[PDB]
Parts: structure tokens; C-alpha cells; sequence
């Protein structure tokens, strides 16, 4: 470790990766920490989900998810338990116990966000949906001028693509994928569009899938290497950065105090440039231990000196789900080209079709893989191939259905799951809505109960907003249902259901950004820059000012790439 | 990759390391291969749970170990869903489905048995315990000399003990893990002993203990390197053994077909000496596939050519557990020293004691723990601290309770965990019964079925043996309930109960060890040498005999080593 | 009708269950394999516990119940009375 | 007739229950039969069932009509947590 560095990164994720990847290539000096560890193998910060077995077993990956989504803020709990035996230690109030927040009000929480600390934050589990944002749903970059903006965000998100390798064919070749969105473009012919959820992801082979990560942005290894011989960069893992120091102008950050989780020491460590990446809430905890914002329950009487919206105006997705079983219409669709004689199991059996015939409804490849199918398998009673991959379709977010969608299968399951029914009948439902950002909803750090590494506890104040938030969610739901339908009907115990508040994990606009920090509201700048401050950024999600229904990891990296720009263009690289 | 070793080693786990550490070390050119990748961060093959991360959220763990369970033998599922929409597809019968093993009766299997497929096996999310056998548990090394083999077993255990860094003290500070022992102690006074479960970690600090595993064993790192200049080691993980090719003397093996899994290719790889550690399903497995014991549905009528007693005579671990609440005598006795004045949360509130009076019931350390507690957090109706160490302890197995037993907190819980309830308060207990060996209980491997890797399907044939196994599994269950009502009542959700058979993952006997191969009915010999070969070892818990209700690794790699003394005077080691 | 069950007809769920005789119970074939070792296990999944092994599970209709009381359903019914207009009459 | 333990968190006043009734094609092989060995409580030949609901109209109509209870039930509210919507056992 080094007194002093070009360029500090405060965590690990696909965020701070973008950083690193901007300016280690541009030869700053950069040192970045993380209070997680290297726990995803020899790639470091890679996708947990990119070994052979999890995906022989992806059934088994929802376990890897939860394992690591530790939970924001845990409401004081009320359970009563009155089967205790006589002889046993009983409560007689319902105590702090168990790590709970007793400044959360449990009716106005986002019970289910969760925090994720490891190298390569959340990027390690993710589902890899990497949509963009609709002029609808996105912030502007330019002021009165739409084709400009448009410009600037498709030069922006198109290089963004390319750090998360997204593309949108890596399931053209799966039966199901096919069967889904073909029959949802029929039903809403001219009405609206359907194609595969974009994905940040490279298929390896028909049954290998090498989804992007933090790792496929920035390989996390320290240089100078044999490969980067003239980069310096240094990952610190299992430190927890706790505060940056302001000078007495507020006009610059001086240093980053840091606990050295393994050896319990607390030092500092200083740099030209100050970014900071460790999540939509943990910048916020980080700011306001730092003295921005405002500490403890808040106080309107009180007001803060510096960032005022810092914590306000958050949104949060409402999310529905469900599943579906595939309709028996749909199942002898894939295999109307057929030609069956005999009887599964005997040797006369005859599965036939031919190669080209005009009247084929499906291609030479897919009626190759059924016939095989059910030649192979005659004890089988399905006409889909065991292998065949899963559905990745959407229709994105418009003006008429303001919610993002993927329908598919989703390793994130939300229960104990099905054994019964066949999995390639099972297509999953996940609509997500948008949320108006309103002052009055709050992310804010206790002054006095203390988070597992002795920082500010956060607690929420969140309702989903009265008004168009709420009417569209609930019209979010009824699509769903009436979508979903098309396809086949509920899978019992994945019946349609509104999720936990906050479990979606798209939550926004705790730092956020915007043109001018009073009439904007807002904490940073378009380059993300702390505003009064020349050399502390925030990249994240919750830089996103707006209300958006699509994934929100693309946007927030787009408007890092447009940050590392002003950096680049304002910071000289130490020499080498 | 070469053409040509010295040693190959199939599987990473801590079996598979004991070889490597051993051979490694005496000089040996080795590869080891696992069908597993590297996931446990830089320290290759290390436990999971040694995380900062982890070890500040334990509750959390129990999802990383039960996403790489993955299940051995599901039957087909007869599940009834009749709430399906009508326009679902819908079965007719009950097929085979989602994986699940047509051969596989579901009333004679250990439907909890499970594999672990990563670099270190299961000892990346083991619980650590390592007691040794007792002569009633343990098979014999040395015939008619019960001095003589009591002393080579502790030659042996006390090398192991070495490797695993096994420790009785690493919890000697805790209040809770006190509480338990002495109270126990007590109520037992002249009929059982009790002591700190032996425990295979390193205590780093007040709040972590460094568990061991695999890397503990040996770090897994290829050589020569900086460290060990002079050694030979290459890990090949992603790499499935399928087979040993046997000569046509069956006297030795000629090499090792592989299925390399990330380029599709397979290869065959020659060495002097071949070592399977691919756990007691796997092993046996690779075996089957290879010519040894029978392959399909057994059939008495047509005997196997070699090795007959290979996957019969298998025993698993009956396993019984509970937990309590604390009682009410038990937490008021931890502040029995404690002299208090006035009422919490005021000025005046005090609670003192005197550090060396006579009448003391406890420790100076324990008092000063239990003050600080209270008047730093007068709000907290308990008197131990929020960081206080669970309980690990333990009864080891005696003719009189001829079961082992731990008592604590086991991260591996069974239940959605409780929030309700302190967790100071809770107490887990695990009573585990030894298993009579006997030739109908079998491991055998499908014919025609298939599993995830290509393999013959594993199938299992099992019931607890009527007799003394079932006589001691009821009288085990009534003992736990005897035992723990001593400590507290029953938590609600986590009454007594016999766990799913296999579910404690301590099967033996699939390759067992003996004498004489005929006479002791057995795979391999007292060196863990197979019967006939000159150069095919096998190592792990399938060696192990006896019906034994101790955790058996420990065993397992006593008698590794001891193989390993045999490999090493009998071979020698290639030129550098 | 009585003062009890319009005071408290969360309740009457109850009664309307405890006069539903099931009419065809297919043959369980629930696993259950945490039973202590001694006691008496199954080996099939034979008839019991008044289960119908002509029922095919798959083809049954399971919530189909009998009442067998003086009034017959009307007992506990929910005294709904439409007219079948022309499309569902004969 | 409730279906599951009853919601004491929510006011009751606030709950609306939806059931939603479909018709269902007469078939000559969907069949109420008595088997000639099997007998119930009251030694008399065992009902046995043989039902589907029929392709066609009867499927495409219920699918239909749970898709109208989900539209018309959210003009009201939303639903109640472990009352969503779902088809009853036949
Ligand atoms: C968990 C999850 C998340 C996403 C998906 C599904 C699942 C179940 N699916 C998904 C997502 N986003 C998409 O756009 N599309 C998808 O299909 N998920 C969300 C996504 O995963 C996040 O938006 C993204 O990672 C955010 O990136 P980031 O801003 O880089 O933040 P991370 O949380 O990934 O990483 C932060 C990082 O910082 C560390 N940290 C935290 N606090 C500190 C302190 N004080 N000091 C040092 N370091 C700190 C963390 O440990 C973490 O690694
Ligand atoms: C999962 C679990 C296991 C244990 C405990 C609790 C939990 C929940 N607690 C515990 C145990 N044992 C103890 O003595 N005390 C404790 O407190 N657990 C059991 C223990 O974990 C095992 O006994 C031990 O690892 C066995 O060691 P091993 O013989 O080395 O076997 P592993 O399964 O660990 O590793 C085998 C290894 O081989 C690989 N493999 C499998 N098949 C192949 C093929 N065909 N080719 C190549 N490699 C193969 C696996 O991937 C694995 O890594
Ligand atoms: C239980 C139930 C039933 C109805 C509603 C809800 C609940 C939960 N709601 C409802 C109904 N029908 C409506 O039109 N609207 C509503 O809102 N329910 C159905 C209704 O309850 C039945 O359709 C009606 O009672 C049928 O009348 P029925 O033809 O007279 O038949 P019952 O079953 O009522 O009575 C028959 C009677 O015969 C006896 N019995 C049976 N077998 C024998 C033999 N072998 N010997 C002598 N007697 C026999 C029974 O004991 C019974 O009392
Ligand atoms: O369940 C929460 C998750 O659902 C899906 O996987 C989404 F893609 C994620 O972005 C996240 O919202
Ligand atoms: O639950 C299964 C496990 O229980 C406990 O942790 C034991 F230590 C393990 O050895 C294993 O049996």
C-alpha cells in the first residue's frame, strides 16, 4: 500500500470497474478498495454463475444469490411465540434483538433491499439484463436540444454495451426463447414490440453461457503486469472506507479514511481524484459520515450545510411475478411439421419431417432437434429437447405499458422450487414499474444504532407515491395477468403477487444528479461531480434522478464513462 | 498439461490434499484433477466461511453450503397439481422429470445425500468438527495387539490433528459455550464427560476464527514456485475422471481418462501411481465405470469379476436435532456475582461485582464481560454480550451413549431461521448414531441412466438396519430430548426430529478396508491399497468399515497418511 | 342462523368443512423418510386411510364432497339463486 | 367458504372476495362410475371419477375468465397476500 495515489476508487462493482477501466487506460496511478473479499475464483470479480456445475444445476444458484444479499434494514420484530416451555428465558417486550434497526418503521421500509459485499458487488450474481432507457424514463444530458441528447446517450450507452459485451441473439437458438416471443409478437401484432431481453453475455456452446460481470469490464488484476506493462492499479480488498475529509472551503476532498478489515488498523490514504462506488446506499452512508447531508432522524428545522437532497427524492421498482405452464396449444405447435406413425416405443415408431417443405411452419434446425427429441426419448412426453435453453424475452418500457418486462427463468427464485411440474413448461413473469421521485421518500443513517461494521445504521422512510406510481403499478399487475395468459396459465405457488418492496434492487436517486444542485434538487453534476467540489464523484445507480421501470446498471455506467471523460480532461496522470 | 506423472490424485478435497501435501512433499511429480472449479477466492480450496463478511452475518451461510448441495439420487415425483389452468399442458402420468432417477426406489434411498463438485470438496463449507474413533468405532490396523493398534492410531490422528490444526480451546472465552459445558458437567457429574467439540480452526480474534479445510492441508498451489522451488504440483480443476484402464492381469493401472470440460476434449493421462479422492459416491462411481464391482441393478446371479463387496455394506449416519431456548436459571446464573442498584436507563443504575472475591462464582474476565454488558447497553434484558461466541460442545461417544453428539450453533440450519427468539439464547443439538454394515445396503450405478456428467446414474438401496441400529437411533432421540431439557424448552419450529437420511453427509463403507478381501468382505487393504493392484490407492470416508457415529474425516485422513507411508517406501519419485 | 355464527362467521368455515365428505380419495403416495428407524415403515404405497385405488389422481375430481345431514347442503350453502338464462338452460 | 386461514392482519372491512364461475361441455367420456369391488363408509360400490375439463371452449373460456376476475377484481383493490388469484380444486 502506497501513501498516495492518482485516482481512489471506492468499491468494486461494475461502477467502480468502468472507472477503473477508463483510467488505468489512461495511465492514472489508481488505487481501488473494497470492504469484500476475492471470493469468485481465479477471474476475480466474475459472474459466480460461470461454472460448469451451477449451470448443470442453475436450480442450485438462487442459494448463491441469497447467501450474499444481506439485508438494509430489519424492523424490530413483533412475532409472538407463546409455545415456549415454562422453564426457558422469555421476552416480556418485544426487545432489540437480532440486528435489528429499532429506527425503521417496519410500514414504511424497503424490506427487501439488501446489500451485496464482495469484490465485484453485485455484478457477481446479477441477471445481466442490461436494457437502455427510453427519453421517457432517462435524465438529460443536454438542455433543450432531444436530437443532441439522444446523440450524446447512444454514444454513451453504445460504449457501455461493449464494456458489458450486451447483445440481444445469444438465445435465438432455443425452442422455448422462439415458441414465447413468437407468440407474443402474434397476439399484439401492431400494438407492440417483443425481442430478447439485452443481456451482458457471451455463449460459449449450446448448454455454457459466460455472463458479464465487474470482471468482464476490468479484470481487477494490479498492474503493471506482463499484459499491462506501463498500467498501475492495486485492489485493496476487505477494506471498509468510512469517510472522506473536506477541506474548510468544501471545495476539495483531502483524504479517504479506510479500516484495514484483517489486521484492524485505521489509516488514510490520499489522492488527486476521489470516486466513490460502493452502491446506491453505501455512497450515502459514506457521505453523510463524511459530513454531507444530514445525520440521524431528519430534521427540516435543521437544515444541512452541504447536499441537501443527498438521501431525499429515492425511488424504488415496484415488482410483480408469476409463472406460468405452458399451454397444451403452444407445446403441439413445436411440433405441428411432424409426421408421427406407430406408437412411442415400439419399433415401428416414426418421427418424420422434410427438410424445406413449403408448408413447414418452423426451420430445418428446430424441427431437427424435436424430431431427435422424440426419437430419442420416446419416453418423454414433451416435444422440447432436454437442453434447450430458457426464454429471455421482452417487451421495453413505452408510453402505453410503462414498465419493463422479461419473461423467462430467472435464477433469483422466490420460493421452494417445483419439482412437479416439467421446468421446460415453466416461463417466469417479472414486470417492473416505474417511481416517481418525491422528497418526502428517504434513505437516512441513524445517529446512534450502528450497521455490522460500526457505520451509521440506515433506515428508509418509503411509500410507493399516491398518483401515477401506484395507478401504474397496479395496472402493471393486471398486464402481467393478462399478458402472461397468452401463454399458458399460473403455476401454483408462483401465483401473481407483488414482491417484497426494495428485493427488485433498483433502487435510485440517492446521490442524485442533475444540471443545477437547488433547481435540479440534486447532489452531482452531468459529469458526476459533487457539486462545489473539484475532485469527488459518485458513480451508481443512485445518480438516476428519474422514474425508470428498465434494469438501471447500463444507465449508471453510461454516466460513468461520460464522468471518466471529465476527468481525463481535467487531471493529469503522475508519471510513471 | 504433460503426458506423464508421477502421482495423479482425482479430487481436491482434504483427502485428495493429504495425498498432495504427503507426496508433494517426500518428492513426487503429482497432478490432481477435480471435475470442480477454483471459487473460494485466493487461497485455493479454502472454507468459505472465512470471510469478514461471513463471519459478521453467519446466519447467512447456510445458503452458500446448500447451493453446492447437489442431491444424488432424486426418485421420480408423484406430486399431485390439480389447480392447473385448463389450458395448461398437463400430464397423464407421472414421467420422469426434472432430472430425477427412474431406478431409484424413494423408500429405500438417502434422499439427503448430496456432492459438493469445487476445488476443496465439501471441506469449503464443513463444519470442522474432527473427533477421533474409539476402539468400539474404529477399524483395526494392527490384529490381536489392541496396545499396538491403539498406538498406531494415534501416530496417525495426532499427524492429522497436525495438518487440520484440530484445537479443543478456540472457544474457551465464550460465556455461552461455558454455560452449556459446565452446566452439563454437572448434571452428569460421574456418568459422562464433556469438553469442547474438537474443532479443525485457528481463532484469529474475539470475533474470528479461521476454519480449517483443503488449503489448511495443503495450498494447493502449483510448484515449483518461489515457496517450494523444489516440488512438482499442478491442479487441473474443470477436469472429469471417468475412468481407470485396468491391464489385462488386473494388477495395475495403465492411466486415466479425462473429460476436460471447458474445451469439450478428452484425453488420458499416465502415471506410476493412481490416488482416487472423489469422495465415498464418487469414487465409487469412477470405479464402476472402470470394471470394479457391477455395474446396473445388482443380480446375484451374475457375480462381478473383481472387487464384490465394492458399494455394499454402505452405512450413513442416523441424525437427530433440536434446539432450545435457554433457560431462565441459566441466564440469571451468568449474572450471579453481579451487584445491582437502581433501575436501567437511569443515572444511578449500577451494576458492580468484586474482581477476586472469595464467593465469586465465575471468572474476573466472565464478570467484566457481563458489567460492561449491561451498563453499556441498559436497554438489553440479557447479560451476554452481542458477541459472544456460540457453544461447541460435545459428549463423544461411549458404549452407554453410543452416539456422538454437538451442541452449539451449526451454520448448516434447517429451517427458515428465527427472528423472534435472541439468538443468545438458542442452543442447537446434533446426535449422530453409527450404522451396522450390512451387504443389502448398497450404492449401485444405473446402466442406462445418466447423471449431470454423463456418468451411470447413482441409485441407492438403503434402510437403517433392523437390530441395534435402530434399537440405538430411537434410544439416541429419547437421550437428546434428556439431555437438552437440561439447558432450556424446545424453540418452536425446530422441535426433535430425525433428519433426512444422508442429509449429515457422513456415508462410509462404499470402498471399505479390511484384512483380507474375501474374509472381511472389502475393497482395499489396510495401506488403502485395492486388492490385486500394485498402484491404485483410494482414499476417504468409503474406506472406513466400521459402524461409526463420530464426524469421519479425521479418519479418513489418518488413513491417508498412512497410505502415504506405503506409497512413499514402495515407489520412487521421478528426477527433477 | 343462530346469533353465535352471525357474530362471529369466520367460524362457519368450520361447520361447512366438517360435513364435506370427500367423495373419491386417490391412493397417497407422499414420502414421508424422517420416521424414526423403529417404527413401522411402509415398503409400498399401499391402500390406506379409506383411499380408492380405482382413482386415477390425474383425472379426478379431488374437492368433490358429500353432505349427509337432515337439509342435505342447504345446511351451510351460500344461498345464491340465479336463473339460468337461455345459453345455460335446457 | 374461505380456502385458507383467515388474514387477521388486514381489516376485514377492507376485503373483497371474487369467484368466478365457468361452464363446462358435457362428454360422454368424462364419467361419475361406482366400482364393482371397492365399497365406501356405508358398504356401498365406491364412486370413482373420470374428469377433465374439455379442450376447446371449456379451457379457453376459463382461462378467460381468470384473466376477467384479475381485470375486474384490480378496479376495486389489489390482491390480498395468500389469497391470489388461482383456480380451485376441481
Ligand atoms: C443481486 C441482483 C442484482 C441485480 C440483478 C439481480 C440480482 C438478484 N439483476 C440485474 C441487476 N441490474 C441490472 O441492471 N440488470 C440485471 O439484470 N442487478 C443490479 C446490479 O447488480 C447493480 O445495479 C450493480 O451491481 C450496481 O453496481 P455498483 O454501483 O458498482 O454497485 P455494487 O453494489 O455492485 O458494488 C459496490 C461495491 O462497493 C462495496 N462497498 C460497499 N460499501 C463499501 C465501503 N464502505 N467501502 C468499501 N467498499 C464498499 C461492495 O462490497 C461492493 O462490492
Ligand atoms: C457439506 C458438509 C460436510 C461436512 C460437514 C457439514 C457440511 C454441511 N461437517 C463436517 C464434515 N465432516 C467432518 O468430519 N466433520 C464436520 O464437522 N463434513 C463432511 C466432510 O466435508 C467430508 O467428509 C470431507 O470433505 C470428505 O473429503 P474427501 O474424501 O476429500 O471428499 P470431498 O467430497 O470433500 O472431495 C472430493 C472431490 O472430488 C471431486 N470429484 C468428484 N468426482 C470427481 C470426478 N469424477 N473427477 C474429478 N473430481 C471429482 C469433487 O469435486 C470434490 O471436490
Ligand atoms: C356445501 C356448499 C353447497 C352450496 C354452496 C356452498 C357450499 C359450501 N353454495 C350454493 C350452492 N348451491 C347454490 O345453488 N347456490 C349456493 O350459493 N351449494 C350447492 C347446494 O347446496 C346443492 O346444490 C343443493 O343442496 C342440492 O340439493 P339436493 O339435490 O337436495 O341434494 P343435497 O346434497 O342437498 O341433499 C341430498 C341428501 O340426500 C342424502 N342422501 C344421500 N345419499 C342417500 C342415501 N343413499 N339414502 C338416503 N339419503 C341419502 C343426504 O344425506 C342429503 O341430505
Ligand atoms: O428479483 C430481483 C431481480 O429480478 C430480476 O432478475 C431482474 F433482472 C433483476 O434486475 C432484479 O430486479
Ligand atoms: O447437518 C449435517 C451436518 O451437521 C453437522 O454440521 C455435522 F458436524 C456435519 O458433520 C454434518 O453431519
Amino acid at each position: 500500500m502506497d501513501i498516495k495515489y492518482d485516482v481512489v476508487i471506492v468499491g468494486s462493482g461494475p461502477i467502480g470497474c468502468t472507472y477503473a477501466r477508463e483510467l488505468v487506460g489512461a495511465g492514472y496511478k489508481v488505487a481501488m478498495f473494497d470492504i469484500g473479499e476475492i471470493d469468485s475464483g481465479l477471474k476475480i470479480g466474475a459472474h459466480k454463475k460461470n461454472t460448469v456445475e451451477y449451470q448443470k444445476n442453475i436450480d442450485k444458484f438462487v442459494n448463491v444469490i441469497q447467501g450474499q444479499l444481506m439485508s438494509v434494514s430489519v424492523p424490530v420484530n413483533t412475532l409472538v411465540v407463546d409455545t415456549l416451555s415454562p422453564t426457558s428465558w422469555q421476552a416480556s417486550t418485544f426487545f432489540v434483538r437480532n440486528g435489528s434497526n429499532p429506527e425503521q418503521d417496519p410500514l414504511r421500509n424497503l424490506s427487501g433491499q439488501a446489500v451485496t459485499r464482495v469484490v465485484g458487488g453485485m455484478s457477481t450474481h446479477w441477471t445481466c439484463a442490461t436494457p437502455r432507457f427510453d427519453r421517457e424514463q432517462r435524465p438529460l444530458l443536454v438542455k433543450d436540444d432531444a436530437d443532441a441528447d439522444d446523440a450524446e446517450w447512444d454514444r454513451l450507452y453504445t460504449k457501455a454495451e461493449s464494456y458489458f459485451q450486451t447483445g440481444t441473439d445469444q438465445f435465438k437458438e432455443s425452442i422455448r426463447h422462439n415458441l414465447v416471443l413468437n407468440k407474443l409478437t402474434e397476439e399484439y401484432k401492431g400494438q407492440r414490440d417483443f425481442q430478447q431481453i439485452p443481456l451482458a453475455a457471451t455463449r460459449r456452446s449450446p448448454t455454457f453461457v459466460e455472463w458479464s460481470s465487474a470482471n468482464t469490464v476490468f479484470d481487477l488484476q494490479n498492474r503493471p503486469n506482463t499484459d499491462a506493462p506501463e498500467e498501475r492499479f492495486n485492489l485493496f480488498p476487505a477494506v471498509a472506507c468510512e469517510r472522506v475529509v473536506r477541506n474548510a472551503l468544501n471545495s476539495e476532498i483531502e483524504s479517504l479514511h479506510i479500516h484495514d478489515l484483517i489486521s484492524g488498523d485505521r489509516f488514510e490514504i490520499k489522492a488527486d481524484v476521489y470516486v466513490l462506488t460502493a452502491g446506491a446506499v453505501h455512497n450515502t452512508q459514506l457521505l453523510v459520515n463524511s459530513g454531507f447531508g444530514q445525520l440521524g432522524r431528519p430534521n427540516p428545522a435543521n437544515p444541512p450545510e452541504l447536499l441537501p437532497s443527498l438521501g431525499s427524492y429515492i425511488t424504488e421498482q415496484s415488482l410483480v411475478f408469476c409463472q406460468t405452464v405452458m399451454s397444451t396449444e403452444l407445446i403441439d405447435s413445436v411440433k405441428s411439421d411432424m409426421t408421427i406413425r406407430g406408437t412411442p416405443g415400439e419399433l415401428t415408431y416414426s418421427v418424420t419431417y422434410t427438410p424445406g417443405a413449403s408448408t413447414n411452419k418452423h426451420p430445418d434446425w428446430w424441427n431437427e432437434k424435436v424430431k431427435n427429441h422424440m426419437m430419442q426419448h420416446q419416453e418423454d412426453p414433451l416435444p422440447i429437447p432436454f437442453e434447450d435453453p430458457e426464454p429471455q424475452v421482452t417487451t421495453l418500457f413505452q408510453p402505453s405499458h410503462p414498465w419493463h418486462t422479461q419473461i423467462g427463468r430467472d435464477a433469483f427464485s422466490y420460493g421452494a422450487v417445483q419439482q412437479s411440474i416439467d421446468s421446460r413448461l415453466i416461463v417466469d413473469w417479472r414486470f417492473f414499474g416505474r417511481t416517481e421521485p418525491k422528497e418526502e421518500n428517504k434513505l437516512w443513517f441513524s445517529d446512534k444504532i450502528t450497521d455490522a461494521y460500526n457505520m451509521p445504521q440506515p433506515t428508509f422512510d418509503f411509500r410507493f407515491p399516491a398518483g401515477r406510481t401506484s395507478k401504474e403499478a397496479e395496472d402493471m399487475m393486471t398486464d402481467m395477468c393478462v399478458m402472461s395468459a397468452k401463454i399458458g396459465g399460473f403455476l401454483p405457488g408462483s401465483l401473481p403477487q407483488f414482491m417484497e418492496p426494495g428485493l427488485v434492487l433498483h433502487l435510485g436517486g440517492t446521490h442524485r444528479m442533475g444540471f443545477d444542485e437547488k433547481e435540479d434538487n440534486c447532489c452531482v453534476n452531468t459529469d458526476s461531480r459533487v457539486f462545489g467540489f473539484k475532485n469527488l464523484f459518485l458513480g451508481g445507480c443512485g445518480n438516476i434522478p428519474t422514474a425508470y421501470g428498465a434494469n438501471p446498471t447500463l444507465t449508471a455506467m453510461s454516466l460513468a464513462i461520460k464522468s471518466c471523460e471529465y476527468i481525463k480532461q481535467n487531471f493529469t496522470p503522475s508519471p510513471f
